[PDB]
């Protein structure tokens, strides 16, 4: 209704948006909307959602978060441009080491830690989520299910949503750690548990089983499985905090950043 309309209108930008950034070129299209490419930006042309992300974007900036840099009024969202593409085209085209898992996990981390603190839970982390530099710079975004604080919302995507979430708990941040979790398994695997599966009995599997298992746990170091169980913890106050995991042995073995740009090089091969 046009109060919620007002209130959204008041936190836009004015002027002529056509008029600022030139040279538009299409780079994607999904349930949101369309993303440009513009001079380098990122812009995705599209109730009290649209209110809560842009003003916890604007509130919440980090290194490790995607810059929000202006929004106008249908709705058009400016973000700082990350050309690596996605961590999804990575972890789908790629086989990922442990050093440049670690990596990632570290970077995630950082910008959980940072939004934790800040009293945000992001709820929706996965792979589709991040965000590549051309240096391997790794970047959160899509603040669109973010909750400002305990919780009760059935929100999220099926594969990457905490038991306690399926099962309609009272829940924390550590809902995000559960996430980065399954991120992970996306490194290790390829895709989150129960891909295959159809969402909902993807909603039971989480409820029922709970801690997922690895299809070859064999294959990864004590270190690595020693992480992986810190983050996928039923009980979740034995679930570590973002501030706990940035000090795990597992980051310790994390490669530079630069290690992640031949990744990014065969993701772009593979996607032509
Ligand atoms: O999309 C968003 C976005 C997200 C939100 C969150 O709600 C808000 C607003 C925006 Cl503008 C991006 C923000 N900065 C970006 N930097 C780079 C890319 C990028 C690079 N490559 N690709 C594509 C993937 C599909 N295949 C062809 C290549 C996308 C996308 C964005």
């Amino acid at each position: 209704d046009e109060e919620i309309l007002e209130k959204l209108r008041s936190i836009v930008s004015v002027g002529d948006p056509k008029k600022k950034y030139t040279r538009f070129e299409k780079i994607g299209q999904g349930a949101s909307g369309t993303v440009y490419t513009a001079m380098e930006v990122a812009i995705k042309q599209m109730k009290e959602l649209i209110i809560n992300e842009i003003l916890v974007m604007r509130e919440n900036k980090n290194p490790n978060i995607v810059n929000y840099l202006d929004s106008y009024l249908e709705l058009w969202v400016v973000m700082e441009y990350l050309a690596g593409g996605s961590l999804t085209d990575v972890v789908t085209e790629t086989c990922m080491d442990e050093g440049q898992i670690a990596a990632v996990c570290r970077e995630c981390l950082q910008a959980l830690e940072f939004l934790h603190s800040n009293q945000v839970i992001h709820r929706n982390i996965k792979s589709d989520n991040i965000l590549l530099g051309m240096d391997g710079s790794v970047k959160l975004t899509d603040f669109g299910f973010c909750a400002q604080i305990k919780r009760s919302e059935m929100v999220g995507t099926p594969y990457w949503m905490a038991p306690e979430v399926v099962t309609r708990k009272a829940y924390g941040p550590k809902v995000d750690i559960w996430s980065l979790g399954i991120m992970a398994i996306e490194m290790i695997e390829g895709e989150p548990p129960y891909l295959n599966e159809n969402p909902l009995r993807a909603l039971y599997l989480i409820a029922t089983n709970g801690t997922p298992e690895l299809q070859n746990p064999e294959k990864l170091s004590a270190i690595f499985r020693d992480f992986l169980n810190r983050c996928l913890d039923m009980d979740v106050e034995k679930r570590g905090s973002a501030k706990e995991l940035l000090q795990h042995q597992f980051l310790k073995i994390a490669k530079p950043l630069s290690s992640l740009t031949p990744l990014i090089a065969a993701a772009k091969e593979a996607t032509k």
